């Protein structure tokens, strides 16, 4: 019997995942403390096998379940899965170029306000659609836009604001919101690293017109490769979907003959950025643990910050943005310049001690080699942005790290700083 | 033991597949004859479970195997998997905008010669990179570019030729190459529908600088969603890869000893797949030779039998000196037949016979082309004819001679040839 063969395959899988996905006890000196990672188990492997058995391959049963459950978690009616966080950002900004949006459709030459201290694909979509990025400085130790600088970047060409809640910490949604409204600007919330974060009690990604998230292994939940675009607007949802699906027409011009297959009628300049149900299944399992993961990240963050307070004379510790409850992606630290050493020294020392580190992504996008010939504007100076590029880095606090993992990390900072003496 | 649980699961799925993925017998009037489809079995489901079990998720073990085996099948050293045929086309054209190609790099305002009778994503990447598409007419009944018209579309802004081997039939490679070489133009072969096709005995996709293929279900092999970009140039491979991977390197004013993993040499996307997708495709690769021969067989059989309707419809013809791996069976309804394409398509639909039009028909007439900037050299006569009178039906591995026999009888019935 079929339904029988499945339940019995689920068993052999649920028992394989017991050996395979079993966490190993921490062993100082030998065990590593990566900066991020995935935490999967029996459920993940079970659903993926189910999806495999289905033999459907393209999105369906599991993808429907996933989009629905994530929509309920975020509290939004429209969720569309795509190939990655980057693809999500690309689809978000590109959808706003749709001629169906009339006078407020983004056009080549228009401007989009953002920050230079972020991830490349948060800004690439703007440049890839012919628009112009306008940068303003960020704040330390929140590592998010200094919202007070946004207003001065606005001009006649300003058209939207696309920014990411860096490392799960939220950006001043009150000031960004205020500016967007006053000038009727579109707001795209890049929540690729902030799934679960909240501001003023409201879930991140539900303040703007469109929100994006990533499911790469680093992140709160994974599908291996995957991401999602979400919104509260039916119109935008239909536009996004069209751009993701070959640009073919939907919801419900040119000179095609009457009775031309609708399946082959294209209303947008489109890609094909869909995923498989195998990917969707993994993410569905992961969704069951999200609340658990968000809680643990907040726990590890506090524990690590309290314990690392002993080095406060040499490093600046991270601070959540006022009136927010971030779902931390990582733990951002800035080495003080008058400490006597370079970030290279600390990073390398930690590396030898098995403690993983990551710099704050691009550091300063404008200084990245690929920005050599890009057309952009910067309002004010990127002082803090350059400091981040030179002095900042982050370490792990993800669900896979226990108190023993963190205790080891704290002792290494102490050792490196001679505070154990 | 873990090695046991695996082999034990392999068996349980091996018998699950024999029941689920079992081809049911054809039944005139009940069974459908779709235009395309996938043929998967035990191997596919087995590897996908293996990959699921690995728990690696991102590309790895199976993807390495897939890119390797496919590179061996095509006869190229570099194969890079991506999310879809469309993403592959996007990466192929975009990669040629890399400043590392120097004076050879594609710039906004430059032109790319192609045809309007095709799939949107074959041309969109040109428009998305700021370039200008230049169209020329196609030929009937090969449904591929009328190569003789290409030379006249060449101007001082021309930099590349990107066209697909429509429905598996090959385009005049001898002429395209001649023109490409004479003007030092880049050549991108869109083989999304031509995996296995050959021209002058050489595998399609190995004549140009970059080749692309799709793994969507309707296609020669599938991963559910997936595609690949391939080439013989190590330089391009590195560029393609960078654009696919956040645009990271491997200039600017970054501090010394800045993490190379966070140094970005291109304006990038993230168009990678999972090893679950790669596994499925790896299984599929074990059947490609079988699928290519069956499609060629179904094609011959269908064309021969359908010869009885030659007074009303124009039958497909392989391009001279080629051996196409047919994706579908393209047919053009003659205008003086007294009926319209809608009539035949609807009749066929009612009889459970699937049909598809030739994709965009004429891209320049598609609504999204309303304000696009492009040039057309000559007239798109045949292109417009295709948009109005052409359509295709299935000949994929899932179709048996009984499936085809039924299709032929319905065409005859339609035209009153059975009387
Ligand atoms: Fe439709």
């Amino acid at each position: 019997s079929q339904e029988e063969l499945r339940q019995q395959i689920a068993e052999l899988v649920a028992q394989y995942a017991e050996t395979a996905m079993a966490p190993k006890p921490f062993e100082a000196g030998k065990s590593v403390v990566p900066p991020s990672g995935k935490v999967i188990g029996t459920k993940e492997l079970q659903l993926m096998v189910e999806a495999s058995l289905d033999g459907w391959l393209t999105t369906g049963r599991f993808n429907d379940a996933f989009e629905k459950k994530l929509g309920e978690y975020l509290g939004v009616p429209y969720v569309l899965t795509t190939t990655s966080g980057s693809s999500a950002n690309l689809l978000a900004l590109t959808a706003l170029t749709s001629p169906k949006l009339g006078v407020r459709a983004l056009k080549p030459g228009d401007e989009v306000i953002t920050v230079a201290a972020g991830f490349p694909t948060t800004v690439n979509p703007t440049i890839q659609n012919g628009l112009i990025p306008v940068f303003v400085d960020v704040d330390i130790p929140t590592y998010n836009v200094n919202a007070s600088l946004i207003e001065a970047a606005v001009s006649d060409k300003t058209k939207a604001i696309m920014i990411a809640h860096t490392l799960g910490n939220l950006f001043d949604l009150a000031e960004v919101r205020r500016v967007a409204d006053k000038y009727n600007l579109w707001l795209i919330e890049d929540c690729c690293d902030a799934l679960g974060s909240t501001y003023d009690g409201k879930m991140a990604g539900t303040f703007g017109d469109i929100g994006t998230v990533s499911f790469y292994p680093a992140h709160h939940i994974t599908m291996g490769e995957g991401g999602a675009v979400f919104t509260q607007s039916a119109e935008l949802k239909s536009i996004i979907e069209s751009f993701r699906d070959w640009g073919r027409d939907c919801y419900c011009l040119g000179s095609l003959p009457f009775g031309y297959d609708h399946k082959y009628t294209y209303s947008h300049l489109g890609y094909n950025l869909k995923i498989t149900d195998m990917q969707a299944a993994c993410g569905l399992a992961q969704l069951e643990r999200i609340e658990e993961f968000v809680e643990k990240r907040k726990a590890n963050f506090k524990y690590l910050k309290d314990a690392l307070q002993s080095c406060a004379d040499f490093i600046e510790l991270p601070e959540a943005t006022e009136n927010s409850d971030p779902s931390w992606f990582g733990f951002p630290i800035t080495l003080k310049e008058d400490s006597g050493v370079s970030r290279i020294d600390l990073v390398k020392f930690l590396d030898e001690a098995k403690v993983g580190t990551r710099l704050l992504f691009a550091g300063n996008l404008t200084r990245q080699p690929y920005f050599h010939d890009v057309k952009y504007r910067v309002v004010g100076e990127l002082t803090n942005t350059d400091r981040i590029m030179n002095q900042t880095f982050w370490i792990g606090i993800y669900p896979g790290l226990t108190h023993d993992h963190l205790d080891y990390v704290v002792s290494k900072f102490e050792e490196f700083f001679g505070l154990n003496f």
